[PDB]
C-alpha cells in the first residue's frame, strides 16, 4: 500500500505546515501537524477543556464506531518550544492520503498549554520520530508510520515541504518525479529516537564550503533551523545591521536587507536554502526588526534541520531494518 497527502503552511511565514487526516468511522478530518522530531498521535477531542479549545477541529470518540478506549492509557508530552498536552487513549482507525492503519493509537487530549489554544489551525500532532519517544502509559504505543510500516509497498516516508505554498507527505513510496538529480543518503542513529544525522557542513551565501560535522535531527515539527552559535554567527555577519537580540530571543536583521543563502552538507552533495527561506518577517507588527530562520541551538543541546533547512529539499525518511535519510535537490 501507499499514502499521499497534501501538506499546507499554516500561515504566511510557513510557521508549521498542516495535513489532513481521517480518524473513525464515519471519517472525521482533523488537519494535523506531522511531526518528525515527536512520537505521539494526539488530537484536540471532545475530551479537551473546554477553555482550552478556541477554533480547532475535535475528535469525538463516541461519534466514531470503530473508537475503543485503550484502558488505563495515559499520555503527557512537553515539547522544545515549551508547549505541552496530556489526556488519554483511544485505538481508532487513522487513513492518511488513502493509507488505512487499524488499530492506531489516537491520544486524546483533556489539556493543552496555551500555544496550542491560541492556533486555531492545528488540530494536533502526528508524530513520526521512533516508536521509542512514544509517551504512552503504561503500554507504548506506536506511531502511524511504525503501524503501517509492513503493510507499505517500501518501508519509507517522504517530505516534501513547499516554501510560502503546499507540498506533500508520501508513504511507501518515492516519487521519483519530485526531486533533481539523485538522493543522497546518509546515515541515521535511532538512539534518542529521532531522524538524527551528521551533515558534512556549510556554507554561507557565495562563499566556501566549510568541512564540518554537525550532528542534528530531521524536524518537521519545528520551524527554524537551529545550529551551533559558531555557524549562525558566520551566517548573521554577512548581513548589515544583523544582530542577536537577547530581548527578542535570537538573530534579527533589517528588514530592509537582501540574505544570503544558506548551504549545507549531505555526504558529497549540498542542499542550498534560499536566503528568501530564512526571512521570518517583522518581530512584532510593523517592525523594520525581521527575525531570522538561522537561530543558535546553543542551550537546546540538539541541532534541529527544521522546516528552514527541509523545505529546501526532498526529505526521504527510510524505516528499514538500519534506518537511514535521504536528501534531494528539487
Ligand atoms: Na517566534
Amino acid at each position: 500500500s501507499t499514502g499521499s497527502a497534501t501538506t499546507t503552511p499554516i500561515d504566511s511565514l510557513d510557521d508549521a505546515y498542516i495535513t489532513p487526516v481521517q480518524i473513525g468511522t464515519p471519517a472525521q478530518t482533523l488537519n494535523l501537524d506531522f511531526d518528525t522530531g515527536s512520537s505521539d498521535l494526539w488530537v484536540f477531542s471532545s475530551e479537551t477543556t473546554a477553555s482550552e479549545v478556541d477554533g480547532q477541529t475535535i475528535y469525538t470518540p463516541s461519534k466514531s464506531t470503530t473508537a475503543k478506549l485503550l484502558s488505563g492509557a495515559t499520555w503527557s508530552i512537553s515539547y522544545g518550544d515549551g508547549s505541552s498536552s496530556s489526556g488519554d487513549v483511544y485505538t481508532d482507525t487513522v487513513s492518511v492520503g488513502g493509507l488505512t492503519v487499524t488499530g492506531q493509537a489516537v491520544e486524546s487530549a483533556k489539556k493543552v498549554s496555551s500555544s496550542f489554544t491560541e492556533d486555531s489551525t492545528i488540530d494536533g500532532l502526528l508524530g513520526l520520530a521512533f516508536s521509542t519517544l512514544n509517551t504512552v502509559s503504561p503500554t507504548q504505543q506506536k506511531t502511524f508510520f511504525d503501524n503501517a510500516k509492513a503493510s507499505l509497498d517500501s518501508p519509507v516516508f517522504t517530505a516534501d515541504l513547499g516554501y510560502h505554498a503546499p507540498g506533500t507527505y508520501n508513504f511507501g513510496f518515492i516519487d521519483t518525479t519530485a526531486y533533481t538529480g539523485s538522493i543522497t543518503y546518509t546515515a541515521v542513529s535511532t538512539k534518542q529516537g529521532f531522524w538524527e544525522w551528521t551533515s558534512t557542513g556549510y556554507a554561507v551565501g557565495s562563499g566556501t564550503f566549510k568541512s564540518t560535522s554537525i550532528d542534528g535531527i530531521a524536524d518537521t515539527g519545528t520551524t527554524l533551523l537551529y545550529l551551533p552559535a559558531t555557524v549562525v554567527s558566520a551566517y548573521w555577519a554577512q548581513v548589515s545591521g544583523a544582530k542577536s537580540s537577547s530581548s527578542v530571543g535570537g538573530y534579527v536583521f533589517p528588514c530592509s536587507a537582501t540574505l544570503p543563502s544558506f548551504t549545507f552538507g549531505v555526504g558529497s552533495a549540498r542542499i542550498v536554502i534560499p536566503g528568501d527561506y530564512i526571512d521570518f518577517g517583522p518581530i512584532s507588527t510593523g517592525s523594520s526588526s525581521c527575525f531570522g530562520g538561522i537561530q543558535s541551538s546553543a542551550g537546546i543541546g540538539i541541532n534541529i534541520f527544521g522546516d528552514v533547512a527541509l523545505k529546501a529539499a526532498f526529505v526521504v525518511f527510510n524505516g528499514a531494518t538500519t534506518p537511514t535519510l535521504g536528501f534531494a535537490s528539487k
